[PDB]
């Protein structure tokens, strides 16, 4: 009944598509096929209401045309990989142009640190928690491989959109 337009953004290879495919199909895509742009719809129950989720899976390095889908989107899943410091530093550039394009400091957003199943972490959990708090947004650790945190990342974004509409 309620439609939510979600956009997954982040650097190349951080796991945007794998996180999206886990939510929708409950399988882990281990092969890496770089995305140009895919979108998916899923009906799911979150906190007792049926939600229609429109999920836009974006490309890491874009060709910019971010603005068109950044204006249509209501919530943004900002994804970095915990073994890629650069992808974590890229987060503030993603948030800056979302804020610019939507012309607001209060945009529904969730910070996602993906690939937490790997033993080669270079971005600490506390680092991300502090960046999240400085933005005033949730932070969720995930692994598309084991599916840990996957529903929570998307559902938490739904709830950030739900709060923004009910301010
Ligand atoms: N170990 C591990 N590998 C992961 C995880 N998530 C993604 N991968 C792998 O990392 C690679 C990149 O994953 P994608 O989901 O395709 O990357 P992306 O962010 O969609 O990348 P672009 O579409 O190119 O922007 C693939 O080989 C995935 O199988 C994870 O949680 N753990
Ligand atoms: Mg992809």
């Amino acid at each position: 009944m309620t439609e939510y337009k979600l956009v997954v953004v982040g650097a190349g290879g951080v796991g945007k598509s794998a996180l999206t495919i886990q939510l929708i199909q409950n399988h882990f895509v281990d092969e890496y096929d770089p995305t140009i742009e895919d979108s998916y719809r899923k009906q799911v129950v979150i906190d007792g209401e049926t939600c229609l989720l429109d999920i836009l899976d974006t490309a890491g390095h874009e060709e910019a045309m971010r603005d068109q889908y950044m204006r249509t989107g209501e919530g943004f899943l900002c994804v970095f990989a915990i073994n890629n410091t650069k992808s974590f530093e890229d987060i503030h550039h993603y948030r800056e142009q979302i804020k610019r394009v939507k012309d607001s400091e209060d945009v529904p957003m969730v910070l996602v640190g993906n690939k937490c199943d790997l033993p080669s972490r270079t971005v600490d959990t506390k680092q991300a928690q502090d960046l999240a708090r400085s933005y005033g947004i949730p932070f969720i650790e995930t692994s598309a491989k084991t599916r840990q945190g996957v529903d929570d990342a998307f559902y938490t974004l739904v709830r950030e959109i739900r709060k923004h509409k009910e301010k």
